[PDB]
């Protein structure tokens, strides 16, 4: 309903900076996956995902963008998509309790 | 329209159990990808995805959660997101025919 | 709003053909990830993602399907899902400027 997935495709060396920015803002539950995207033909990148309430989606996106920017080609993209429902596996908590 | 993507981020050793639970319930077409998430700092996890009709989304989510739960930290998350359209590559079947 | 994510799970040897089809049609920004799906039990596949305006989503899906088809089991799936917002990291461009 109010839940959003943020997907960031960014350079691998920006991971610590993005993670720090998320954790400092109390944004928990990030995952990271390997991915290939255009750069200086493909270069290795990382796919960072978090699920957040829409109240913070704008500032979280901006924080990721700021932390991942180098000003060079291949810096990547950040997009937002709807999440209908979310469940925390361990507890069975749903919605905002699962965040 | 009525189509949903289920994404489950779960511990790698739960894969067979989740797969069995899906296949027993006639939920076909699962994919698996490598992913890293918080656990006992990141631990290896797996990303399991299926596309289903919304008629079964709730019970499929619950079946995955039950199969992947250990009661320990890092058990992961399951979320649902909308799918506008789906096409089976081999046949060009769309919508419910592609499920 | 009008933005869509196309996700294609296809056989790895079709990557060049899909990439060529996308680039020839001026569809930029594709990413590729490793994935496992059903085939001749799992076989290696690739996950190809692009973000496009909904004006071209149908023809882009069809172009990917045509390029990835072999007529054999395991050819994969292509699905479409909504994208609320997108930002190009390097520039901070949003929406259609980030495409």
């Amino acid at each position: 309903g109010h839940m959003k997935l943020i997907t960031a495709i960014v350079k691998p060396f920006t991971l610590d900076d993005v993670k720090t920015s998320l954790e400092d803002a109390g944004v928990l539950g990030m995952t990271v996956s390997e991915i290939q995207g255009y750069g200086r033909d493909f270069v290795p990148k990382v796919r960072i995902e978090v699920v957040v309430d829409d109240s913070i989606v704008d500032k979280v996106v901006d924080s990721i963008v700021r932390a991942a920017r180098t000003g060079k080609i291949g810096d990547g993209k950040v997009w937002v998509s709807p999440v209908d429902t979310i469940v925390r596996v361990r507890t069975g908590e749903r919605g905002h309790d699962a965040l």
